[PDB]
DNA sequence: TATACTGTATGCGCATACAGTA
DNA sequence: TATACTGTATGCGCATACAGTA
C-alpha cells in the first residue's frame, strides 16, 4: 500500500489545492496542473490512491475528493515509538532549527537551564550535533537528555545539576544512537 | 456591512459543510439544507455575502464558494500603555490554546532569575491566562505601578506579598493603600525557544 | 432598487466508463 | 491484472440568468 512517485505528486497536489483555494480539485485541474492532456490520468491516478486508501471518492460529487491519512506529537515514555502518544497542535517554525516532535523530560538532571522533571522537550531529529550542545541519546535502548562532549571512543553526557555526575559513555562495549538535537522546551502543569 | 439574519444563517451552513464534509456546498445544497425549494435563494443570498465581502464567489467552478476570515507576546511595556498596551506584543505565534489548562490567552516574555528554582528562565515565553481570581499560592503576573512583575501570590487583604523561586531574590512587599495593583493573570505555563 | 424568495432554463463543468498504447 | 498514460463520449451536477411574487 506504498505510494508511486507520480502517485504521490497528485496527492501532494490535492493538498496544495485544498490549503489553497479552500477546495478540492477536479480531474481537469489536476491534468492541467500536472502536465497529462487527459483527465482520465487524473482518474485513475485518484483511483488508486482510494484503494491505497489514502483518499475517499464522492460518487457523483464534483470535487469529490476527501483525504482520509491526515502538530507535533509526543512520545511519552520509551526515540520515536509507534505510535504513541499525544498529538499537539503547536508551531514547529517557532524553535531553532524546526522541532520535529515532543520528548516528556523524567528527572531533575537539567534542573539549574530549567528542564524540570515532567517538561516536554522540543527536539530535532539529527545525527549531527557537536560538542557542548543539548542532546537526546538513548543507551542501550535507554533514552536519556544530556550536554554532549565526544572525544573519539570517549563520550561524555553531563548534567545541569551539581547532585548529578557526568554519565562516560564509551560505544566499543555500548550501543548509542543520537535521537535529536534539543531545541527547546514546553511546560504545561496546571499546578496551583 | 452587518449580516441580516437569513444571510447569518446561510454563512453559517457553508461554515459547516466545509467543516463536515472537506467542500463547500453547492446552491442546491444549500438550498436543500435551509428549505428552499429554489437554488436562486441560494444564489441570491450568496451574491450578497460575496458584496458584505466575507465570502469569494469563485466564477464557473462548482461549489466556488471561498471564506474570507493564535497567541501574542507581549512586549516589554512602556509605562501608561496597558496590559495589552497595543503595538508593545511585538508578534504572535500560532500556538494550541487548549494545550495549557485554563486555556491561554497570551503569552508573556519573562525576564529575569527571580523563578530560577522552577524552571523559569530569563527570556522564557511566559503563557498566561488573563484573569484576576488567582488564589494563593499559585503564580501570578501582576503589575505593581505600571511594572509588570511574575512571582507567586500571597495576598493578605491590604498587604500583598510576591514571593521568588530563587534563593538570592527576596519577597517583593506590597501595600495597596500606597501603590497600584492589578493582576493582569495567571500563568499557565511556560515555552522555551532561544 | 433592496431583501427573500418560487420556478424554469440554458449550458459549461465534471465525474467516469469504454478505448487504445506503452 | 497493475502502472502510466493520450483520446473520445455520455450525461448528470452546478452555476446563473431571466422572470415572478411577497
Amino acid at each position: 500500500k506504498a505510494l508511486t512517485a507520480r502517485q504521490q505528486e497528485v496527492f501532494d497536489l490535492i493538498r496544495d489545492h485544498i490549503s489553497q483555494t479552500g477546495m478540492p480539485p477536479t480531474r481537469a485541474e489536476i491534468a492541467q496542473r500536472l502536465g497529462f492532456r487527459s483527465p482520465n490520468a487524473a482518474e485513475e491516478h485518484l483511483k488508486a490512491l482510494a484503494r491505497k486508501g489514502v483518499i475517499e471518492i464522492v460518487s457523483g460529487a464534483s470535487r469529490g475528493i476527501r483525504l482520509l491519512q491526515e502538530g507535533l506529537p509526543l512520545v511519552g515514555r520509551v526515540l520515536a515509538q509507534q505510535h504513541i502518544e499525544g498529538h499537539y497542535q503547536v508551531d514547529p517554525s517557532l524553535f531553532k532549527p524546526n522541532a520535529d516532535f515532543l520528548l516528556r523530560v523524567s528527572g531533575m538532571s537539567m534542573k539549574d537551564i530549567g528542564i524540570m522533571d515532567g517538561d516536554l522537550l522540543a527536539v530535532h531529529k539529527t545525527q549531527d550535533v557537536r560538542n557542548g550542545q543539548v542532546v537526546v541519546a538513548r543507551i542501550d535502548d535507554e533514552v536519556t537528555v544530556a550536554r554532549l562532549k565526544k572525544q573519539g571512543n570517549k563520550v561524555e553526557l553531563l548534567p545541569e545539576n551539581s547532585e548529578f555526575k557526568p554519565i562516560v559513555v564509551d560505544l566499543r562495549q555500548q550501543s548509542f544512537t543520537i535521537e535529536g538535537l534539543a531545541v527547546g522546551v514546553i511546560r504545561n502543569g496546571d499546578w496551583l
